[PDB]
RNA sequence: ACUGCUCUUUAACAAUUUAUCAGAUCUGUGUGGGUGGCGUGUGGC
């Protein structure tokens, strides 16, 4: 509720980030503005405004070659929570691939292009090397 | 400590009923166009 669906609580910013292309702090100083989220730790704040770090591209880059489409086309929606998803422990390492991802799976639903799931599954399966001691 | 372990490689068609051989006008700036009603009073004839 708390501590892991954090992420789901302001992967709004992390959209409104990659669409707005302004400073992270204004950006989650105007979520925080927007409503008083209780379902988030302040720390899990904390990480998903950290999560401006350039090794974003690097996540990305984890999968560049490992990528069934491209990645502009990856809508900005699935742009955001599979780079925050990542982040997770690409830069974070919170937790391993079993955790993390059924977080990334689970708490993409309200969000999702209808089908987001299947192949953020799908490609998300390079999420088993990145954390070989699984 | 003590709600939280993969669901498995992206939108997912509406179009529809004789029938066919396709089957000259692109002007104006000539110009009219850019104080009274009523009442009362007075006086006159």
């Amino acid at each position: 509720a708390a501590r892991r669906r954090a992420r789901e609580c302001a992967v709004q910013a992390l959209y409104s980030w990659q669409l707005s292309q302004n400073d992270i702090a204004d950006v989650e100083y105007q979520f925080l503005a927007e409503q008083d989220v209780k379902d988030v730790d302040v720390l899990y704040f904390r990480e998903l405004l950290a999560g401006v770090a350039t090794n974003t591209a690097y996540l990305d880059g984890l999968m560049k070659p490992y990528l069934s489409r491209l990645l502009e086309e990856l809508g900005q929606v699935e742009k955001a929570v599979l780079r925050i998803a990542l982040y997770e422990l690409s830069k974070r390492s919170d937790v391993p691939y079993k955790v993390a991802i059924n977080e990334a799976i689970e708490l993409a639903k309200s969000f999702g292009a209808e089908d987001s799931h299947k192949f953020v599954n799908g490609v998300l399966d390079k999420a088993a090397p990145v954390i070989r001691p699984n």
